[PDB]
């Protein structure tokens, strides 16, 4: 679909995340052509999961906590689509729960930025 | 044009910004659609320019340092347009240099995100 883009609403979407470590889960993610990887919430994780350790550029500049990888690869389910988008990894939020969709995962869905 | 999402690639712009308080430079921007608003770098400005301290969420956990907004509305022209995007206010990155064009120009310039 055609996803307009407006300052004071968000452009989110519904997505079914397979964590691989318990049951798939439907969030709310941004949609964010500015991120080069896709962000999910710690929520969706069981007590037990083993994450990577890593240093990722944002806003602050290093933020050397609270974002860690996956292990195992993340499969994302959209609303209109049957097959699923598969990163190999993505990032997880530890402080907050953000949920991004990131190039990784649009490219995936072969989704494109259009200005007239 | 079609810009295509992709992870290696970031989906960047050139673009003269106007920010009222020195003479406009091109510079080059990410096309953002999870910024709600656009960051300009500090460098485009005057060294006597006053500028509004806030506090803007980003990765980095919170910051309130970073980011200044601009007193003077920010007029912003892409390639091949005459008529330029008018801005009442956006962010000052006064560390980075950051350049982000956030969902308030990408309205005007009526960019969507499409999903095949
Ligand atoms: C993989 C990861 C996500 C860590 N990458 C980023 O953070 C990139 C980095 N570049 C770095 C970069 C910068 C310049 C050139 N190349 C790379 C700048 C662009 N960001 C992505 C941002 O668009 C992320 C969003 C996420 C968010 C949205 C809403 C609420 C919380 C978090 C973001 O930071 N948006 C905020 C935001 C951001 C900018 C301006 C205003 C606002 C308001 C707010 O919406």
């Amino acid at each position: 679909p055609v996803i307009p883009l407006d300052p004071a609403r968000r452009p989110v979407i519904k997505a079914q995340v397979d964590t691989q470590t318990s049951h798939p889960k439907t969030i709310e993610a941004l949609l964010d052509t500015g991120a080069d990887m896709t962000v999910i919430p710690i929520a969706l994780f069981s007590s037990n999961t083993p994450l990577k350790n890593t240093s990722v550029l944002g806003a602050g500049g290093q933020t050397q906590d609270h974002f860690k990888l996956t292990s195992l690869p993340v499969l994302i389910r959209l609303p209109f689509r049957t097959t699923p988008i598969v990163l190999t990894s993505c990032l997880v939020d530890t402080k907050n729960n953000w949920a991004i969709i990131g190039r990784d995962a649009l490219q995936q869905c072969q989704g494109v930025l259009y200005l007239p």
